[PDB]
């Protein structure tokens, strides 16, 4: 019933809430349109959004986009693409550059009541000056001075990072942070949205909170990296409220959850543009990433992306999650959903001796636990494929496969018997074998029953299938902190095997989700897969 599961968060909301503190609740999801989303974004979304209409709230898409030099439009789209992929339906889509000239306005207030100034400082100089808490020799210029360098660093007399301006705080505060942050930069570039009116952008710690006020959101959420940054956004709220058009009252306040840490994944950008650029994964959106456009090309559904999320909880809880865990949930929501059909990725062949002709089975899409019916012809035939896996000339003591006197059950059809292996080069090429003359749906005369069952499909009816086998990326299970980083792959997070499949998946829609018996879950690749020439990737494998 609750979208978002009970934690500090909902219990505040829920009060202020009922205390009329606000009267609607008002969430934003604020990212940087310089990127693609991943995993870890999925808890801000489904956070942020999830309150809204858990609480019959409003939930702003807002992208923060003040820093012009690495913004692009097509990440605006992405981001909102993989918004509404996730199933969630932003009340605005808003942009943080419309903002600029109210944020200018402001910055007028702050220096006409002497809160700000400009500092020509060179930057290695401010930062010796903030480490020894001492001001700026410019720090007490007037208000007329401050208001025309800010305006001749409008017009862009001033070049490229040369003066900022810095409200005036505590040169000595004990928050390193209050000592007099930056709020306008210069940068001479121009800005994906608003183009090339501006020369003066301001600062995360000035913007951010100047957004929130304008939506009137009541409840900022960000991470926890963001906890020394929380005094400079009630500065900015507290000076200038019912300022410029800023309502009085009520106002938007913070909260931190713990950002999601993934274990055997990294998420940090930088280390997500090495993977890519370096060709170690073939794009942005490959299933190898955690990206939510590669999860979705992967196979994985919204619904369990959601649900990972919701399962792990919100909480201060910083805790490195397992991947382990993220597997299960997958497995868990295509459980139900996944008709099972029957896919072959090792190919070995078999030629069955004592049989001729085709003939063809209902076999069931939905074992004994999943409440839905549907059934679909499978083609029998004397030559078929299995798993070359699934034959030992040498078998264990478990084995519960096909061995030299060994019977087996090939999945909804015959038990068979190995006669002859016809090897070449060392290695087996191909099985002779027998069917058990009475044991399609039922078992031998003599008692013995085969140990297990395999899968296989007939060489006469298959498809070939393009088989894209991922793992996950990294060995270790602490990558994104653990020294070589790009030492830790995974050399089998893609291994591409040629296979082949049942012919029935021909007449199913695009976007199926199979499982493959005993193999894992499976679905066309939405870019590469095309109807003459199957490519499926396994999105989990089984338990
Ligand atoms: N792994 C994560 N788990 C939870 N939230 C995250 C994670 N990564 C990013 N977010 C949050 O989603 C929002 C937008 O992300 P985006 O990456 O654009 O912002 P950002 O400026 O890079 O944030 P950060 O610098 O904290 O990663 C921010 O509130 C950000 O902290
Ligand atoms: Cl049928
Ligand atoms: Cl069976
Ligand atoms: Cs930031
Ligand atoms: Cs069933
Ligand atoms: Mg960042
Ligand atoms: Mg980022």
């Amino acid at each position: 019933m609750g979208l978002v599961p009970e934690c500090f968060i909902t219990e505040l909301v829920e009060r202020d809430l009922k205390e009329g503190k606000y009267a609607k609740l008002v969430t934003r999801f604020p990212p940087e349109p310089n990127g693609y989303l991943h995993i870890g974004h999925a808890r801000s979304i489904v956070l942020n959004f999830g309150l809204a209409q858990d609480y019959g709230g409003e939930c702003n898409l807002r992208f923060d986009d003040t820093n012009p030099e690495t913004e692009k439009e097509e990440y605006a789209r992405a981001i909102e693409e993989d918004v509404r992929w996730l199933g969630f339906r932003p009340t605005r889509v808003l942009y943080a550059s419309d903002y600029f000239e109210t944020m200018y306005q402001c910055a007028l207030v702050l220096i006409q009541e002497g809160k700000a100034y400009v500092d020509d400082l060179p930057e290695e100089e401010m930062s010796e000056l903030r480490a020894q808490g001492k001001p700026s020799p410019y720090r007490e210029r007037s208000v007329e001075e401050n208001l025309e360098l800010f305006e001749r660093m409008r017009r862009g007399e001033f070049p490229t990072g040369s003066r900022v301006l810095r409200a005036k705080i505590d040169p000595a505060h004990p928050n390193f942070k209050l000592r007099d942050p930056v709020l306008y930069r210069i940068v001479h570039a121009p800005h994906y949205h608003v183009g090339d009116r501006w020369v003066i952008y301001p600062m995360y710690d000035f913007a951010h909170p100047l957004e929130d006020f304008i939506e009137g959101v009541t409840h900022s959420l960000c991470t926890l990296e963001f906890e020394n940054n929380r005094t400079v956004y009630d500065w900015v709220i507290e000076n200038l409220k019912g300022k410029c058009g800023l309502p009085t009252s009520p106002r938007p306040h913070q909260y931190e959850f713990a950002r999601l840490d993934l274990s055997h994944t990294v998420l940090s950008k930088r280390k997500l543009i090495k993977l890519v650029e370096g060709g170690y994964v073939s794009g942005w959106d490959d299933p190898r990433l955690p990206t939510l456009r590669g999860l979705r090309r992967r196979g994985v559904r919204p619904e369990a992306i959601v649900e990972f999320v919701r399962k792990t909880g919100i909480s201060r809880n910083e805790a490195q999650i397992e991947m382990d865990l993220f597997e299960e949930v997958v497995r868990d929501d295509l459980n139900p959903i996944a008709p099972r059909v029957l896919g072959v990725v090792d190919p070995l062949k078999v030629v069955l001796t004592n049989y001729e002709g085709e003939e063809w089975i209902e076999a069931p899409y939905w074992p004994r636990d999943i409440p839905k019916e549907g059934t679909r012809p499978l083609p029998f035939s004397p030559e078929l494929y299995i798993e070359r896996t699934d034959f030992s000339l040498n078998p264990p003591k478990g084995w519960k496969r096909l061995a030299p006197g060994q019977r087996v059950r090939l999945r909804h059809a015959y038990v068979i018997e190995l006669e002859d292996v016809v090897e070449e080069g060392g290695e087996v090429r191909l099985l002779k074998a027998r069917i058990v003359p009475g044991t399609l749906g039922a078992n031998p005369e003599d008692g013995v029953r085969p140990k297990g069952v395999i899968h296989w499909v007939s060489a006469r009816h298959a498809l070939p299938v393009e088989f894209r086998l991922y793992g996950r990326l990294f060995r270790t299970k602490d990558p994104e902190e653990g020294g070589d980083f790009l030492q830790n792959l995974n050399p089998e997070a893609l291994v591409v095997k040629r296979g082949f499949i049942e012919p029935s998946v021909a007449q199913d829609p695009e976007d199926t989700r199979y499982q493959l018996e005993r193999l894992g879950y499976f679905w066309r690749d939405p870019v590469d897969s095309r109807p003459e020439a199957l490519v499926m990737n396994r999105i989990v494998p089984l338990k």
